[PDB]
């Protein structure tokens, strides 16, 4: 997006080595997203169903949400645990309680790691 | 008993004055046992299976026989094990076999021990 006070000819020109320096915002000269192929190269990927919430996600942050998707896949919704857990896990003989949906609570005891 | 060539009347005086000294052998002094007072102590015990080899053996060494009964009690036949695993136990990952009968050998790995 353009500033205030434009710039400098000889200073625009000598660190640009010549790109098109665009005129107009931006995001104007960008064209289009084809909106149904994303929400249709999206559903190969997954099981089949995705909300209008995961179309504009991925386009937003492509790699980025393919990544949420393999830990997903991998280890479930992983908000529900409390902060603690989350980053630091279990010490040995602790009694953790998590919420994974309502009314399915599980009580999770950790009682020693080995060799 | 008595020594080939007797005792020195002196040595003997000053060792053991406070008490006198047998002139027999040991036995003489002493009277019978009473095998059928023995037998229904250790009976009412170990509440039944008692044969004569359990009456001497407790007559002969009253505590040492007691005691084993103990260790039979909580760990049984012991004597089965191969002398190894007596004496050691087991080392983590480590795959053992025991015999506790003709046919019946347990196979018995230790993973590992807690804190």
């Amino acid at each position: 997006g353009q500033p205030v006070n434009g710039f400098n000819k000889d200073l625009q020109a000598v660190i640009l080595k010549g790109q098109e320096a665009l005129t107009a915002r931006p995001g104007e000269y960008l064209e289009p997203v084809d909106f149904e192929k994303v929400r249709e190269l999206l559903e190969e990927e997954q099981q089949g169903p995705v909300t209008e919430q995961d179309i504009i996600s991925y386009v937003l942050y492509p790699k980025v949400y393919e990544q949420y998707i393999q830990t997903r896949n991998q280890y479930g919704n992983l908000s529900l645990l409390d902060t603690p857990t989350f980053f630091f896990g279990m010490r040995n003989g602790e009694t953790v309680e998590i919420e994974i949906d309502k009314g399915k609570r599980l009580i999770i005891k950790l009682e020693t790691i080995s060799e």
